[PDB]
This record gives structure tokens, C-alpha cells and sequence, in this order.
């Protein structure tokens, strides 16, 4: 009885209503913060009221009806509030915005933020947990409990410090960054329970986790699945206490069987509670068991295969991927999975012909092609991103993927490819033992970010085939695109390039951001420009702005802005 004090019993005052912030700004991400803190206070009350006895008046409704009737009181989603609570969630739920209109965050001087946090700290850490809620309203919950934990020790240690700058910036700077791929990672589970169901993402689960915990047994895997599965699923759908909950459960239960899981869970079980889950869920894979047997015996050379894939054919197929993930940690997920499938579908096509055994004793020569088509991609691209550096490579996957779908939007391109080029740094320096892994997961981490990206404003067929069809396919659909022939190149007009003055004192990132949006622009102006074509009108626009930026005078911007795009439409 009384699932709130249950909940605010397990999780505590605090984590509760940090908690129950997170999730009324993840449902309204356009209402303001005064207005969320004070429904966040009055259901902490209520929550108080219903552990102090649970018989209490409206101490056996669902979180759901509590959440929405307060968030009611005050709120397009005001068609939600006029809807009965099963479909009302659920309104709330499709409103979520992955690209709300939110004006960039930008932060002031560093001594009003140390005044501020010295002021109110509490306050300070809610408007953190609001904003970053309300613009990433997937965000995995007990993990942004996590980042405010660090995001006060920080506040914390810096204000205290004599250049209060030089301690705080660089750990913001990478709260910032990590929250970022956090939020991006988490989309993916996300979307992927949403869209392609529950059967996907246990497929997925299975994968992973018998590749970080290869000596467990399938029983302990299968069991770990069904729980992070919840975990996940919970909040996905926006139970973000019953999926804190749960993963602290699930945190507890790996500690305490760390004997039959993993050796690498030693110095991760030791530590505190969100810490402690932040550091299960990243640990490195185990070292697989010494004498395991080929793969072939039982799947391919048995007698029985068609037989127990008939009787028990989740459970054979499961235990397909689980042996298959354990000997690969070589291989990324998607590819074990797309592995998994083959082999399915294999076995539904010969156990219903004449000489089984000779129909599926020749799949594994199937796996050959899936297998080393991402091998030499990721070769091919890390080459090519040892030779050109970050912001080139950047560069180069930008053209080619605007050039493979020119109908999206300049911002998602840049954005997408820009993280696209990420890869090389982030895994090229690995060896070619695991950064196959490496790439191929954070290219389907990008991609999805891509997906959803176009998923509110679709424009190009392309995109939406690759992300409806298969979602462990959605890497080779779009490597193997090309130029799309049929696009109507785009005319120059005047609001196609805004430059000003402002660009002179722009930071890196941001001046390269510019170039790389002016880049997408005149590469959809002609998709069929070559190399050359290109690199020559980049650099004519490279000598523009650094003369402008030293002209005596804006003024040098108008009249060469204007000679800019007049010659660049010949160039």
C-alpha cells in the first residue's frame, strides 16, 4: 500500500525529490523553475503524510495520478490534463522534446556563481538538475543524480580555492561533455525499447553482459537481463523512482554475487551507492574461461539443433548469442546481434527441408562477410583520421554525409557529424582488438541522436528507411548510402551565410562550427562539387573572414559577403 511512501521510504527525502524534480521537468520542459519546485515541496509533503500512515486519503493512488493531477494544476500539453490518467502519461510521454526551443545555457562570471552557490546551495543544485532535465528529458535519472553529486563537490572544492576559475571551468567542462554522452547512451536504450520492443532489447542485454561477464553462467546472465531490463524500461517510461529503486536492487544483487560474475567488480562494489552503479555499469570485461569449447559442436555439428530450436527456441537462440558474445568481446554489440539473426533466420529456412544438417553446417561461412565488412570500415576510417586529425576527419564525414542525406536540417548535419568524427579520437587509438567495439557502439549511439534528431521534422526518405527497418542494421544502411542523384541542389540567398563581426572573437569550437555550417551550405548547393571544387571556395572563405576581421572598419563583411557568394556560385 501507498507506493509513494514505499518509494520515498527506500530512496530518501533527498534522492526523492531531486527525483520527482527530474520527472516534472522532463514532462514540461517549457515550465518555469519556481513553478516545479513548488509542486516538487508540496508532494514531498504528501509523501510525508502518507509514510507517517499509509491508510491516509490519497495515499493508495499511483504515482502517475499523483504526478499528473500536480503537474495539472498548472499546465499544447494542457490536451494532456484533459485526458484520464492511463492515456495521460502517456500524452505526457510523446510530448517529450529532444530539440526543445531553450536558448543556449550560457554561463555568467565565475564570482556571481560562487556567490550564488554560497547563497542558497540547495537552490543552486535544483536549477541545475531543472535545466539539465528539461533539455534532455531522457536523461537516465539515477545518473543525474550522480552528475549533481559531482556538480556540488566541485562547487565545493573550487569556491574555496584562490583562482577560483582554474579549478571549476575544466571540471564543468567535463560534467558537461560526460552528461552529453551520457544523455546520448541513454536515448539509444531508450529508443530502442520503444520502437523495436522489449524481445530487442533483451537480445541487446544478453550481448553485453555476456561480454563483460564471461565466466557467469547463463542463468546468472538471463537473470541480470531481466533485471536491467526493468530497470531500464521503468525509465524509459518515466518511473523514475521505481528505476532508481531498482537499479540500487540491481547494484546490490551484483555485489553480492561478484564470485559468480566477474573478478573486475572488486574495487567498483566498495564504493558509494551512485557511484557505485556508475562504476558497475562501465566496468571492463572479465577474462573469458581458458578451455571453451568451439561453437560449431552443439550449434551447428549437433543433431539436435533443429530439434531444440523448435521446442525451446528462445531459450537455444539466447544461449546462441550469450555463447557467441562470451568468445567475441572482439566484436561490437550490433554486429553480434546481426550474427544472431543470421543464424535465426538460417535455421527457420533449413529445418523444414529435405537434409537439415546439410542446409545449416554452412552458416558460419555466412558470418564471414558480416564480420569483416565493419572491420574494414573502421581500418579504412581510422586511417584516414591518422592522417587528417579530428576537425578534418569532421570535415570529411560532414561532406559525406551531407551528401549522402542533403535534405536534413544544417544544425542535425553538423551536430551529428561532428560526433560522427569523434570516433576516431575516441577509438582509433585502441588497438584492433577493441576499438571495433568502441566505434561501431558510438557510431549507433550517434545515429540514433541523428534518428530522433529527424524524427520530429522528417525531410529525407533515406534517413527514415535506415531508422525504421532494423536498428542493428542502422550502421551498414547508412555507410552504404550514396549520393542521393535525385535532390534538387539548393540556390544561395541572402540569408544563406550570416557573418558578422562577431565571428572574430568566437572561441575554437565555435568559429569551427560556423565554417563547418557554411561548409553543409554550399555543399548542398552543389552535392556533385568535388574535393577540389570545395577546398578552393572554403579557403577563398577562410582569406574573407580573416581579412574582414582585420579591416579598419562590419562594413568589410556586407560588400565581401556579397562578392563572396557572387563568386562562390561560379567557383
Amino acid at each position: 500500500k501507498s507506493e509513494v511512501a514505499h518509494r520515498f521510504k527506500d530512496l530518501g527525502e533527498e534522492n526523492f525529490k531531486a527525483l520527482v524534480l527530474i520527472a516534472f521537468a522532463q514532462y514540461l520542459q517549457q515550465c518555469p523553475f519556481e513553478d516545479h519546485v513548488k509542486l516538487v515541496n508540496e508532494v514531498t509533503e504528501f509523501a510525508k503524510t502518507c509514510v507517517a500512515d499509509e491508510s491516509a486519503e490519497n495515499c493508495d493512488k499511483s504515482l502517475h495520478t499523483l504526478f499528473g493531477d500536480k503537474l495539472c494544476t498548472v499546465a499544447e500539453m494542457a490536451d494532456c490534463c484533459a485526458k484520464q490518467e492511463p492515456e495521460r502519461n502517456e500524452c505526457f510521454l510523446q510530448h517529450k522534446d529532444d530539440n526543445p526551443n531553450l536558448p543556449r545555457l550560457v554561463r555568467p562570471e565565475v564570482d556571481v556563481m560562487c556567490t550564488a552557490f554560497h547563497d542558497n546551495e540547495e537552490t543552486f543544485l535544483k536549477k541545475y538538475l531543472y535545466e539539465i532535465a528539461r533539455r534532455h528529458p531522457y536523461f537516465y535519472a539515477p545518473e543525474l543524480l550522480f552528475f549533481a553529486k559531482r556538480y556540488k563537490a566541485a562547487f565545493t572544492e573550487c569556491c574555496q580555492a584562490a583562482d577560483k576559475a582554474a579549478c571549476l571551468l575544466p571540471k564543468l567542462d567535463e560534467l558537461r561533455d560526460e552528461g552529453k554522452a551520457s544523455s546520448a547512451k541513454q536515448r539509444l536504450k531508450c529508443a530502442s525499447l520503444q520502437k523495436f520492443g522489449e524481445r530487442a532489447f533483451k537480445a541487446w542485454a544478453v550481448a553485453r553482459l555476456s561480454q563483460r561477464f564471461p565466466k557467469a553462467e547463463f542463468a546468472e546472465v538471463s537473470k541480470l537481463v531481466t533485471d536491467l531490463t526493468k530497470v531500464h524500461t521503468e525509465c524509459c517510461h518515466g518511473d523514475l523512482l521505481e528505476c532508481a529503486d531498482d537499479r540500487a536492487d540491481l547494484a546490490k544483487y551484483i555485489c553480492e554475487n561478484q564470485d559468480s560474475i566477474s573478478s573486475k567488480l572488486k574495487e567498483c562494489c566498495e564504493k558509494p551507492l551512485l557511484e557505485k552503479s556508475h562504476c558497475i555499469a562501465e566496468v571492463e570485461n572479465d577474462e573469458m574461461p581458458a578451455d571453451l569449447p568451439s561453437l560449431a559442436a552443439d550449434f551447428v555439428e549437433s543433431k539436435d539443433v533443429c530439434k531444440n530450436y523448435a521446442e525451446a527456441k528462445d531459450v537455444f537462440l539466447g544461449m546462441f548469442l550469450y555463447e557467441y558474445a562470451r568468445r567475441h568481446p572482439d566484436y561490437s554489440v550490433v554486429l553480434l546481434l546481426r550474427l544472431a539473426k543470421t543464424y535465426e533466420t538460417t535455421l527457420e529456412k533449413c529445418c523444414a527441408a529435405a537434409d537439415p544438417h546439410e542446409c545449416y553446417a554452412k552458416v558460419f561461412d555466412e558470418f564471414k562477410p558480416l564480420v569483416e565488412e565493419p572491420q574494414n570500415l573502421i581500418k579504412q576510417n581510422c586511417e584516414l583520421f591518422e592522417q587528417l586529425g579530428e576537425y578534418k576527419f569532421q570535415n570529411a564525414l560532414l561532406v559525406r554525409y551531407t551528401k549522402k542525406v542533403p535534405q536534413v536540417s544544417t544544425p542535425t548535419l553538423v551536430e551529428v557529424s561532428r560526433n560522427l568524427g569523434k570516433v576516431g579520437s575516441k577509438c582509433c587509438k585502441h588497438p584492433e582488438a577493441k576499438r571495433m567495439p568502441c566505434a561501431e557502439d558510438y557510431l549507433s549511439v550517434v545515429l540514433n541522436q541523428l534518428c530522433v534528431l529527424h524524427e520530429k521534422t522528417p525531410v529525407s526518405d533515406r534517413v527514415t528507411k535506415c531508422c525504421t527497418e532494423s536498428l542493428v542494421n542502422r550502421r551498414p544502411c547508412f555507410s552504404a548510402l550514396e549520393v542521393d542523384e535525385t535532390y534538387v541542389p539548393k540556390e544561395f540567398n541572402a540569408e544563406t551565410f550570416t557573418f558578422h563581426a562577431d565571428i572574430c572573437t568566437l572561441s575554437e569550437k565555435e568559429r569551427q562550427i560556423k565554417k563547418q555550417t557554411a561548409l553543409v551550405e554550399l555543399v548542398k548547393h552543389k552535392p556533385k562539387a568535388t574535393k577540389e571544387q570545395l577546398k578552393a571556395v572554403m579557403d577563398d572563405f577562410a582569406a574573407f573572414v580573416e581579412k574582414c576581421c582585420k579591416a579598419d572598419d562590419e562594413t568589410c563583411f556586407a560588400e565581401e559577403g556579397k562578392k563572396l557568394v557572387a563568386a562562390s556560385q561560379a567557383a
